[PDB]
């Protein structure tokens, strides 16, 4: 009974295969043609345990957008898949995590209603061939499918690659938290309207 | 072969009837338990020309929050299920339009992502009972759920009435113009990337 | 059926006759002793449809300011007269028009009740022989005896000439807009409170 | 031969009756459904010596704008109607009254021309129940029906009952003196162009 | 061995009775005569599974002051006997939580030794029939008696019920995290001076 | 009768061929060795129903300036060609596009006189391999060649591909209403002075 859930979604630009697994043991399997996004989903699933299935093709000769934006919406929906009623979870989860001189918190709740606050100041506009702009909108795109409240906070950070990871590293922890059992929820819906729905 | 949308939600907070004709003749039939709302649901209809029946109780004693997101929610849902794969349709809407003093910008696009820009500054916390915080939330809870880019920019405007009264006049207005029938489309799905979703 | 308002207005100091026809073919007929005001009522015809037939006389060696007044309050009451009860019109206009450099935004709503909302800045006094003060005073009159609620906004513009007419222009397509009938409406007044009245 | 109009005023939101004498002797008998209005209405009666008869019904469940804009609609019409031809008046008005720390200074004049110039800065939202925003609404709707140009200048005031009761002090005052004989003029028209219009 | 604290709290202005289980199951009965509160203790037993039985009245036409005051004390009075000597227990608890755009960290110490750092800015000054004012006062009192060392700091919001009901919810998590059992502990009083004590 | 333009445009750098059928359906076909500009026509084609044939080469070792530049103003003589005399056509355009978060505002006036008003504020200096400067200029230079006013002014965004293709989603809207046929003009020219010309 763990829980996964499989997403595939074609459009005239792109092609996405999502399979994550909530209850997973870290298995990284993430080939979206963009290498950077495949190192950050390297993370969410090294510091999450999530097990990530990613494959996309898509128009990279035109830039990296529609791939990234397309491969964040495709996550989105198979976290909510995943996750269904949200029976006996943490919900929450909150986290701010370092890499050298970056610090970035990040706090979300699984509660349908999608949100994203975002404060990155990334100093650089390309991390290897990857537009640093893409990070808020994988974020954005993610949150919108998965009906998520996510907060990201930049409270230190100079390079560009140590800002973004860390950024992916303290949400995996944050995540992972938020779709774990809580152990004395006894199964109940972690609500006080008796429901959590992204309707 | 009108486009109708039905939906009934219900929690342990509030329960909500909506039931809204996209190809209407502007009749009115909204009740929420707050009068002013259903004061800027008749200018819906009569400026719109959707066809609108909205019901809905709640906690209203604590305060008029949770119904307000909610009929919001039930109404944004609502116009997804109208729209279907949203073929032959205008798309996009954009119309100012005052009330008196006031002037206000409303540009939508029924593209599946929903975003919500708004800058209105209404200088008084109640209209009538109505706290005018919850002119906000109505609209960012409706393109969450419709899938909507909604952007609202308050031009011109002292009165708060007359503010939120000219937002739902030129939204109506631009929403009537999105949904319609696009004469030239000759049915096709207006996007290039030959589809238009939620996710 | 077209509809049409004529006006016979006269003081001790003017002398106006006005015929407009809401419903017309762009006939240009106006001679008000102030050529550029004959001018910018010819782009009210040539742009909005308009057959618009102004005669006026008066004391321009005084100055143009009672001619220019009193050709607007005879014009706006034309309006009023052709309109009549509003039964199936758009009711509201809204247009942005460039001439050249210039950009100016008109909205307005044939609502009964008079407001002019208007920020202008020509940086020349004289145009012509036309005291560019006047154009605030045109539209103010004109608002008053229609019964139009009327926003005028400059975004761009450095030519006096050019400024005043993208208004003319922008204001003659709002009208036109405004006037024309809404092809929904199945002649209902377009107001949800059952009327529209300047009283 | 007293002056007295009268109007009926009845729309979907709200019904009105006003009956007003300008050679009154202050009967007072306003009621409005709004209590802060009533006494506001006292105070036109009271210092202005009007006869001032007022019934109003309408929909304050929504808010109290919709009948405070069509009681003061329908006491601008029924000014214009007592007023006639406006032979023989003063046809201006200018008084500076205070209420304890409040002072305010109303000049008028009954040109046929609606302008309001208003400056209050009230500084409370609500005084009882009455939203202090209708104030403003209040007299904007009055001069655009009567055919006035009325300023409205706060020199002083802290207390916002002050402020706005002393706003309707003064003005009263101010409208008794433009409506009353000018014992030279020999029933003429006091305006240079020989007649005075709300057209 | 459920830890339990009950409080009965009368004066001539209120009357109070508070049943708390710390290790509860979320068992949400509170009714104090003011319903917003009433939603915010709903908050306190979901999301820190407390058992939270509030039974208040009193002089509520005056204000809701006294009764959220004392409902305060004595909930703070109730928290401090069921923790006795705070043997084993985790002692801090620290949790950021989001409702939409709203963000508060609270972090806390059940150190004896009562301290509010409060720095919510909450834009209008009532939720329903709640007064804003009364949050502040609500945390200051029940640190007061429960011997609380908290800190509540906002990191976003907007809307003040989300910016109210997310310090709730970091609250609970907070307050759930100190008042559990620290498994390593070995029920040793978790202090270097060998006692926590409110004197 | 459909109005198609064709332009076939050589010089040492560059060789461009254009079609525009200004009555298409939207038929997307261009290929200028650009991949982001081949995007951004293809959203001319599906949002402005024109047909639209483009294809270029030329010296991009040196970089896409020269291309881009020659196929703009290629594409702006084609549209000169395809309008001709201009009889019986709206003339002026008018739209507001989102795409997310950005938001741009596109006027035109097909007028004979070429001018750009541009104020886009792109935050990244390229977006794929494409040199944001690019954007500029394209629309500079197919003024040029075409005799169009045209202001773009970007109301948000943050997102350079965002920005960029919503200003190509506002222009195609705009575009396509300035070159559709006006119903009430009866084959006239739309213009007070009796002609529209580039000279
Ligand atoms: O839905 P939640 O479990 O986060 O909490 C219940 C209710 O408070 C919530 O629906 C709400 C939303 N906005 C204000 N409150
Ligand atoms: O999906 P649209 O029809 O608005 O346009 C196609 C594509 O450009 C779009 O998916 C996109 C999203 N972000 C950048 N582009
Ligand atoms: O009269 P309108 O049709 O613009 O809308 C009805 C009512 O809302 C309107 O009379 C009003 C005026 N001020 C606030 N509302
Ligand atoms: O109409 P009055 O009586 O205020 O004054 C005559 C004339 O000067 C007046 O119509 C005018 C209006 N604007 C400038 N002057
Ligand atoms: O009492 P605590 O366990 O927080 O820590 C012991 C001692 O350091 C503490 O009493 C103290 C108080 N002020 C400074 N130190
Ligand atoms: O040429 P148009 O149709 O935009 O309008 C006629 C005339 O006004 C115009 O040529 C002009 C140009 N500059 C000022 N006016
Ligand atoms: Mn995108
Ligand atoms: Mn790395
Ligand atoms: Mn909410
Ligand atoms: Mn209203
Ligand atoms: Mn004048
Ligand atoms: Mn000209
Ligand atoms: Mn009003
Ligand atoms: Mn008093
Ligand atoms: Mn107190
Ligand atoms: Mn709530
Ligand atoms: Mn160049
Ligand atoms: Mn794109």
């Amino acid at each position: 009974s763990a829980r996964i859930g499989e997403v595939k979604r074609e459009t005239k630009q792109t092609n996405v295969s999502v399979k994550i697994n909530l209850d997973g043991h870290g298995v990284s399997d993430s080939s979206t043609g963009i290498p950077f996004l495949d190192h950050m989903l390297d993370q969410l699933a090294s510091h999450g345990l999530f097990d990530v299935h990613v494959r996309a093709t898509g128009d990279t000769h035109i830039d990296d957008h529609h791939t990234n934006e397309d491969v964040a919406l495709a996550i989105g929906t198979a976290l909510l898949k995943a996750l269904g009623e949200r029976k006996g979870i943490n919900r929450f989860g909150d986290f701010t995590a370092p890499l050298d001189e970056a610090l970035i918190h990040v706090s979300l709740d699984l509660s349908g209603r999608p949100y994203l606050g975002y404060n990155l100041e990334i100093p650089t506009q390309r991390v290897g061939t990857y537009d640093t702009q893409l990070v808020e909108h994988f974020f954005q795109s993610l949150v919108n499918t998965s009906g998520m409240t996510l907060h990201i906070r930049q409270l230190a950070g100079k390079n560009s690659h140590h800002i973004i990871e860390a950024t992916f590293k303290a949400f995996a922890r944050a995540l992972r938290q938020a779709t774990e059992s809580d152990p004395r929820r006894g199964g109940t819906i972690p609500s006080s309207k008796g429901v959590l729905s992204r309707s």
